[PDB]
């Protein structure tokens, strides 16, 4: 339909915005090499797109974008010697070549953790603001992979508007490492939503991502129709799949698009968009994705009529099961705001399964009739975990919660690699801090839908190697019943000890040194490589083994000779941990 795709979103876009996705997309599938490669394949690219703007007739203007950045690709020098099997998709045609380099994706790419000296920073910055806003693109965009890359271009503005306020001021530092940590934050969350929404479509169909959209829209559009509904979802799902095949001048276009349309039809959506659409291009889709719900309009009908009571519900159903099921998910979403988007898509599923067995039944309407009290129990099914991982959470601290969800991982699924249980343990505690301190009603919410972006991140760094089949199957059986079924897991007889391996329960002197993180995670490494050795170890004794170890570490940071210390105090804590041990 346009001669030429790359002069079209190049003209739609702008160059700046143009250069900065390209970048983006550049760097995610491409994690290894350094800033400078980037920026030389970034301007190639550019250049050439100049050209295509000029004269859409040019040869090459014509090619498929994937086939412009994997040719961009290809030329790389570095990729068999840096990137391995990576150089042997570049022996193949599109799209089977733009499908091997995104399988090369990687959810884990161990890059340095950056350290930032605010003085380096406001020099960097000064110096060239441009390449900084460059800079801060690559290396997010490297280690998140599949972060959602419109909303990148609008956290690098941040970040840039963050020093052009804090530079000029006499302490810097202060002003700085504050707003830097909060939009630190900001960015991980982003980028654990971004990966599920990803998750879905590549593990469970469009129709997951799909519906994801219809619960998110209805319950920050309760006002809209399902008619309108339908449109924005249609477009919303599209911004995603498209991002998430790594299209991303494809996504950032439609994404603008979308807003633009929103905005424009604020009278049937919403009456909270004001604001929001009075801001310029990033920060409107931004608003908008962080805009209030509208207030539930005011004498909607039972649930129960359009979906329990009526006799022509299999008729519907069979008739557009997924349009059915979308009304489903706008009417139950719309007057249920505060629920957890992982529950309106379970109540969904189970809503399915019942039309499911119930049309097939001599007569559906008594089975089906009786299925929101079965949905009521769903709902009202986890309220007691929170209570106990609240109470847990309160009387250990974060840091120690932490601990205790090692723990409790490590004899579920201790086969999992060890840097994947502190991660994953690591984060899971952060939502005792999330989630405990909110209100009593809105615990179960926040916390079901946290759990997800965990749970997510487990499955994703698990089915990297594959290693434990209780995770494959619990990754794979769900989206939305992981939470679940995770949390029905129990320890396991299958699994022999692993032998004792010294190495890993040594503890030098630099011990001392580490950034607090870093001391955290590699106390937490122990910890599990013990509950893996030692899968039986009761809770009070790993009391024990931990105010002991404690005791050690303070001890021998403190002495005058660390080293000696250590050695020696060492083999000591060893023998006493294999002693209590049985
Ligand atoms: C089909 O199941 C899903 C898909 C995507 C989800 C994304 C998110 C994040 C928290 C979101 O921003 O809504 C939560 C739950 C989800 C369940
Ligand atoms: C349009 O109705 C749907 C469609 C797809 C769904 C998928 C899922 C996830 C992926 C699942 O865990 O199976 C949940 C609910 C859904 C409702
Ligand atoms: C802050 O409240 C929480 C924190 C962590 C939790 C982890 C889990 C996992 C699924 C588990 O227990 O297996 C469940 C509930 C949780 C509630």
């Amino acid at each position: 339909t346009h001669k030429s795709e790359i002069a079209h979103r190049f003209k739609d876009l702008g160059e700046e915005h143009f250069k900065g996705l390209v970048l983006i997309a550049f760097s995610q599938y491409l994690q290894q090499c350094p800033f400078d490669e980037h920026v030389k394949l970034v301007n190639e690219l550019t250049e050439f797109a100049k050209t295509c703007v000029a004269d859409e007739s040019h040869a090459g203007c014509e090619k498929s974008l994937h086939t412009l950045f994997g040719d961009e690709l290809c030329k790389v020098a570095s990729l068999r010697e840096t990137y391995g099997d990576m150089a042997d998709c570049c022996e193949k045609q599109e799209p089977e070549r733009n499908e091997c380099f995104l399988s090369h994706k990687d959810d884990s790419p161990d890059l340095p953790k950056l350290k930032p000296d605010p003085n380096t920073l406001c020099d960097e910055f000064k110096a060239d603001e441009k390449k900084f806003w460059g800079k801060y693109l690559y290396e997010i965009a490297r280690r998140h992979p599949y972060f959602y890359a419109p909303e990148l271009l609008y956290y690098a503005n941040k970040y840039n508007g963050v020093f052009q306020e804090c530079c000029q001021a006499e302490d810097k530092g202060a002003c700085l490492l504050p707003k830097i940590e909060t939009m630190r934050e900001k960015v991980l969350t982003s980028s654990a939503r971004q990966r599920l929404r990803c998750a879905s479509i590549q593990k469970f169909g469009e129709r997951a991502l799909k519906a994801w959209s219809v619960a998110r829209l209805s319950q920050k559009f309760p006002k809209a129709e399902f008619v309108e509904v339908t449109k924005l979802v249609t477009d919303l799902t599209k911004v995603h799949k498209e991002c998430c095949h790594g299209d991303l001048l494809e996504c950032a276009d439609d994404r603008a698009d979308l807003a633009k349309y929103i905005c424009d039809n604020q009278d049937t959506i919403s009456s909270k968009l004001k604001e929001c659409c009075d801001k310029p291009l990033l920060e409107k889709s931004h608003c908008i994705a962080e805009v209030e719900k509208d207030a539930i309009p005011e004498n909607l009908p039972p649930l129960t009529a359009d979906f329990a009571e009526d006799k022509d519900v299999c008729k519907n159903y069979q008739e557009a099961k997924d349009a059915f099921l979308g009304s489903f998910l706008y009417e139950y979403s719309r007057r249920h705001p505060e629920y957890a988007v992982s529950v309106l898509l379970r109540l969904a599923k189970e809503y399915e399964a019942t039309l499911e067995e119930c049309c097939a039944k001599d007569d559906p309407h008594a089975c089906y009739s009786t299925v929101f009290d079965k949905l009521k129990h769903l709902v009202d099914e986890p309220q007691n975990l929170i209570k106990q991982n609240c109470d847990q959470f309160e009387k250990l601290g974060e840091y120690g919660f932490q601990n205790a969800l090692i723990v409790r991982y490590t004899r579920k699924v201790p086969q999992v690699s060890t840097p994947t249980l502190v991660e994953v343990s690591r984060s899971l505690g952060k939502v005792g801090t999330r989630c405990c301190t909110k209100p009593e009603s809105e615990r179960m919410p926040c916390t079901e839908d946290y759990l997800s972006l965990i749970l997510n991140r487990l499955c994703v760094l698990h089915e990297k190697t594959p290693v434990s089949e209780k995770v494959t199957k619990c990754c794979t059986e769900s989206l939305v019943n992981r939470r679940p079924c995770f949390s029905a897991l129990t320890p396991d007889e299958t699994y022999v000890p692993k032998a004792f391996d010294e190495k890993l329960f040594t503890f030098h002197a630099d011990i001392c040194t580490l950034p607090d993180t870093e001391k955290q995670i590699k106390k937490q490494t122990a910890l599990v490589e013990l509950l893996k050795h030692k899968p039986k170890a009761t809770e009070e004794q790993l009391k024990t083994v931990m105010e002991n170890f404690v005791a050690f570490v303070d001890k021998c940071c403190a002495a005058d000779d660390k080293e000696a210390c250590f050695a020696v105090e060492g083999p000591k804590l060893v023998v006493s941990t294999q002693t209590a041990l049985a």
